[PDB]
């Protein structure tokens, strides 16, 4: 919410950019593999700190999709107390703060009677724009592709070399989720501009 804002601009640059270093570093190891052993996020299967380094209150971004005006915190992991509150980032897929060689996948709860999140993804057409913002600043990605695969699937999870994507993964159709939607946004250029 407010708090990552502003508890950001409280932190000092190179302090940010250690950590942002941090990130890249590990998003290149996970680009480097071979695949990692990807798991269904909807499942107990066990705190997480893989992402300690973007956490800041709790949180280690937030994911802004104009079309459907959603604003949602993100939190590492998939745990459910994480999707009771906004986006799990999924374990195994690039760290959100992109780079060439990274595949960020983001999952959230669709349905929910605390909040709408993913709920209204299905209106999400190729050629949208979402935004991920964390302690380095505002990215921007284009929606490039919307897909619609059985549970156990997973080629279209991994990182694709060269490129740089987001994804936003939730579950279909509609309340009876024997499939899953995912939204993977292309990075695009973006200058952020007070």
């Amino acid at each position: 919410i407010n708090a990552f804002k502003e508890a950001v601009t409280k932190i000092d640059r190179v302090e940010i950019n250690r950590r942002l270093e941090l990130a890249y570093a590990y998003n290149a190891s996970i680009a480097g593999a071979k695949y990692p052993a990807l798991k269904d996020p909807y499942s107990a299967e066990q705190v997480v700190e893989y992402a300690r380094m973007l956490e800041v209150k709790e949180q280690i971004g937030h994911v802004i999709i104009p079309r459907i005006n959603q604003d949602i915190p993100i939190y590492a992991g998939s745990a459910e107390e994480n999707l009771q509150r906004g986006v799990g980032h999924l374990e195994g897929t690039s760290l959100p703060v992109g780079g060439e060689s990274t595949h960020a996948v983001l999952t959230a709860h669709r349905g929910l009677p605390t909040a709408k999140l993913f709920t209204n993804l299905d209106k999400v057409t190729v050629g949208d724009r979402f935004y991920i913002e964390h302690i380095g600043g505002k990215i921007a990605y284009q929606v490039d592709q919307i897909k619609v695969i059985a549970p156990d699937q997973l080629e279209d999870l991994y990182v694709i070399q060269g490129e740089d994507h987001v994804t936003l993964l939730t579950c279909t159709p509609y309340m009876i989720n024997s499939h899953r939607l995912l939204v993977r946004g292309k990075r695009i250029p973006y200058v952020e501009k007070t």
